[PDB]
């Protein structure tokens, strides 16, 4: 129950634009796409995409997760079992082993790939979905002709997305409504679709249909989610910075702190700080803006 | 490819066609070789045209696909007297299976070995010595990228405009690699317009629209010009550096410096680095 195709896709304005442009020009060309990587944070919407193209380029696809993937020849018979034309989604690509990687740089630049070799390849585009950009090797992301990072989405993005989701549930999300939940679901069309389900609940159980601001409220305070959508994480993030004067923190230091991996704060706990300009990557470290004191002020009130 | 009308690499190709004549004049086959520079830059072209150039097969294969011994024993084995072995990512070779590598490099079925490395830095000195032939691949300046834009749009039935190829190779971070992929893109911008001839309108149509930035750099080449930018001049070290930007110091000068040297925005000096007059002009 996730958007089909173009039609309505919301959000994502930049990479709607020029992905219609090379589909264009690949179906001319009678041709399928170079490979697509989509870089991002969970949620986003990568996975989404993925079979939209499948949809707009009239061709099958085939999923998997470089987890999954562990023996070399695995990966070689998946490319074996593939139609001329199709797609291979790869997710979590950045954890696959050197090994594997290896294997698969000819078969995307190529299309070919006792003592034995041979094997060619039908031609197909692969897709790769990471939420660790920071964490690929520049020998795999460069042989991706198409890259794509995805963005955070506007509140009313979110609202647009929960009024129509709501619409497949059989009910109708009043825009007030959609503006609250999304106002907590940290600009994440998965955690608005989850928080979606539990306001339709609340509803359900008064013979409602028509989610008002005022219902979406009373569930949203009575599940505790956080007014502003902060995880607890965000908090810890915040309340460093903001501890800290008008004086820039390096990872080291802030990667020391929060007993946290060094990419994780860059790919996972600070993309959605800075969307919503919360903190700012100076020469020499990190800063928090004017929003993080007076949000902070305001989420302990 | 084969040297007849290579771009690029000057140095390479100066040394490599002595190297090739020496060793042809004498009935033998090339003795080992390193190639080290970032990803993209051409080693592998390199490697098949030394192939064509002394007509010897070539066998690829990496560190990583060669497990435990088995493996490597295996590779040569299968060899042939003159034949040529180009193993890429060998500075991530173990401790055995590299010391199962120095004797068969030097004690042996004569043949050439051709390691590729994107971290020179990362190898043992002791491997590293035993490569009689060690060439450090350069990055392309932007008017040998432009020549390559442009004979590759011949083979993908389309004109580039000058202009047009020195736009995208300023924005290809000098990288073959990048520069095609980024070809291959407005290539589509033109096919959308029915255009044969790629102009630098379309050109920066597509790369803005892509978001490539301006110059080709990263959000780390920007913290670290804007941080020896603001030096004005006054030498810094790498401890500082690495300090500053969080970052490791064999990536500096292995990964970041390597193209901001190469285009001029900074410059090694006895007491440090300075951000160099060009990148004062531009920002
Ligand atoms: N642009 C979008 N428009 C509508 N729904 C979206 C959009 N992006 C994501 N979603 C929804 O959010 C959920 C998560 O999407 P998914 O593609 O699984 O994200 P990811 O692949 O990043 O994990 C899905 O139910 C999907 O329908
Ligand atoms: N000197 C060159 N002239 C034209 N194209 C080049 C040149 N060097 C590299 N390329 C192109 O850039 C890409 C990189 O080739 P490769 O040798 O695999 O780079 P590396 O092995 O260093 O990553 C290839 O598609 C190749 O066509």
């Amino acid at each position: 129950l996730r958007p089909s195709n173009f039609d309505g896709y919301i959000g994502q304005e930049s990479i709607k634009k020029n992905l219609n442009v090379f589909i264009a020009a690949a179906k001319k060309r009678n041709e399928c796409l170079d490979h697509i990587l989509f870089s991002g944070p969970a949620g986003l919407g990568k996975t989404t995409l993925a079979n939209i193209i499948s949809y707009e380029m009239s061709a099958n696809i085939k999923t998997t997760a470089a987890p999954m993937i562990e023996k070399s020849g695995d990966l070689a018979a998946i490319l074996t079992n593939l139609s001329e034309g199709d797609i291979l989604f790869i997710d979590e690509i950045h954890r696959l082993s050197p090994a594997i990687e290896e294997v698969l740089y000819p078969a995307m630049e190529d299309y070919r790939l006792a003592q034995t070799i041979k094997i060619d390849l039908p031609k197909f585009t692969l897709i790769g979905a990471t939420t660790r950009a920071g964490m690929l090797s520049n020998p795999l992301r460069d042989r991706f002709g198409m890259q794509f990072r995805l963005e955070f989405y506007k509140d009313s993005e979110l609202a647009l997305i929960l009024q129509k989701a709501a619409l497949k549930l059989n009910k109708t999300c009043e825009e007030k409504a959609a503006l609250e939940i999304a106002k907590r679901s940290r600009s994440t069309p998965r955690i608005a679709l989850r928080l979606l389900k539990r306001v339709r609940d609340f509803a359900d159980v008064n013979d409602e249909e028509i989610i008002t601001e005022k219902r979406a409220n009373e569930a949203l305070n009575s599940l505790g989610v956080n007014e502003l959508g902060f995880d607890a994480m965000d908090l810890r993030y915040l309340e460093l910075l903001t501890a800290a004067k008008q004086k820039p923190i390096g990872l080291a230091s802030i990667a020391a702190a929060l007993s946290e991996d060094e990419n994780t704060i860059e790919d996972v706990i600070e993309p959605y700080l800075l969307a919503n300009g919360y903190i700012e990557r100076t020469a020499k470290g990190r800063i928090a803006s004017a929003k993080s004191y007076s949000a902070l002020k305001l989420n302990y009130e």
